[PDB]
């Protein structure tokens, strides 16, 4: 379900996409070969297996090109469906010219979003049987954040930060300016008491230092599995309320290893930067 | 070098990015811990090897956040440089708060554009010693086409179609409506005699059928290496002037094999959809 916020991001995205395509003129070739009165039944069918996402975004692209009632949906799959290869995600009847113009933007969008959801479902499978939840980052493509965040949620992950003012995140730079990790922490505690504290540590010594300050979340930046295990042992005994999120040296191969240490979350930048498209085509 | 068209796309992209980050509020934590008079020397350094692209976009993000003269570039590498792991792509002196605000958006963009130029340079190496050129497609992310197209060119690729009105591309759908591949070809020849013809064939039978019509470029859709060789043999003998471009079942492992058949280009959709970020950090 696209929130009004997401729905707005989608429209803006679909508009930017159509504008890139039409900027150089209309599809001279459909115009030349296919009549304005032509109508077809087309299907978005997967060329591979995965988790579908962004189907509503496909519909919104048609609204923009054909008008809300310019097409008919004979059938569709729900976003989040695990889908086998030749699956028909959505079947529609629409003026042929409109379909052909909307095609590329619509496939680009849903192929991208399904790619993310597919990847996140893999991560979510990898740590099944563990308490860890898979979470995203702000390492998103400019202009697509709302959509990419939507896709990880669709694949079963949980959204983390939406931007700079979401929560207070004390990093290396801040600790420095404050003097120390506890310094930065206290400062922020007073500046934005209403805001969730998250502190990024890159060593076990920094971990020990902030643990007593009891921030909401500690990010273990590039810890080996063994240091992660230690981190959890320490948190469990000293500051039970602090959440721990692994961030950094994560691969889908190691994901379960990290998950079994008992960390609460896995921060996966790859879900949004580095995405592999889910291959989909429009079959007429 | 960003063209004025690319420069605008860059600005648009950096603007959308910043708006997503600042939509929820300013970086309350830098505000709280770092003074406005603070100034640092920071470096954009790669965590991995690749080909750099999008450095001007980094500077543009700073212009937007610190003002044109809010920073000083002490040193920078040229776009298109092959770069080793700990390489400092660019070293600057700027106001600390500004750097921290720009950071994520800046890294997300150059990371993406470098990821692309990196992958495209690998394809280019792959077909080295062949006459083939690596080309992109319209399988771009919405709002980023101009930038993505820029990066492939930086990696050594050559840009293909920028949009729907670029050239006349007769596909299956057009062939259908026209009746046959030749039908459509003729149709468009009459409708837009000024525009470049490109016809997509998925069989050697279609190839033989269109070859005599002498289109500017024939796209071999999902041809085996053996059928691509054949296609080259026929074009070479029947219509020497016709260019050929392999599209579809291409993998970096098969690239050279396809290239050795003598095709003129390889159309790689993965260069722009499916991109893996070049990991880069801002070190202060
Ligand atoms: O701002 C956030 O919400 C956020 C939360 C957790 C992690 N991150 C970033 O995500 C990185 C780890 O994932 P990856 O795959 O990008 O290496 C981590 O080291 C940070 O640079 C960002
Ligand atoms: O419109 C263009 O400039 C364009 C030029 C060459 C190829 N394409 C598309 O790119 C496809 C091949 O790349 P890929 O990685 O997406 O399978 C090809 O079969 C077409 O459907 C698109």
């Amino acid at each position: 379900g696209l929130s009004d916020w997401e729905l707005a991001a989608a429209r803006a995205a679909i508009a930017r996409g159509l504008d890139e395509d039409l900027r150089y003129g209309p599809d001279v070739t459909t115009l030349a070969t296919v009549p304005a009165s032509a109508t077809t039944t087309a299907s978005l069918v997967t060329r591979e297996a995965g988790v579908v996402a962004g189907l509503d975004v496909a519909l919104l692209t048609l609204n923009e090109v054909l008008g809300t009632n310019g097409y008919r949906v004979l059938d569709r799959v729900e976003d989040g469906a695990r889908v086998p290869p030749g699956e028909a995600l959505m079947t529609l009847e629409a003026q042929t010219r409109g379909l052909l113009t909307a095609e590329r933007t619509m496939l680009n969008l849903v192929g991208h979003l399904s790619g993310i959801a597919t990847a996140t479902a893999a991560w979510v499978d990898a740590v099944r049987g563990t308490k860890a939840k898979i979470r995203d980052t702000r390492k998103t493509l400019p202009g697509l954040r709302a959509l990419q965040k939507y896709a990880v949620r669709t694949g079963g992950g949980v959204n983390h930060r939406l931007g700079l003012g979401d929560a207070a995140l004390i990093k290396d730079n801040h600790v420095a300016a404050a003097g120390s990790v506890v310094d930065a922490l206290r400062a922020v505690r007073n500046a934005a008491p209403d805001l969730p504290c998250e502190v990024e540590v890159d060593s076990l010594e920094q971990l020990d230092a902030v643990l007593p300050e009891k921030p909401e979340l500690i990010l273990l930046d590039n810890f080996a599995v063994w240091q992660t295990q230690t981190a959890v042992q320490r948190r469990d005994s000293r500051a039970p309320t602090v959440m721990l999120e692994s961030s950094g040296g994560l691969s889908l191969q190691t994901a379960a290893t990290y998950a079994e240490t008992g960390v609460d979350y896995l921060a996966v930048g790859a879900l949004t930067h580095s995405v592999r498209v889910l291959d989909i085509g429009l079959d007429m």
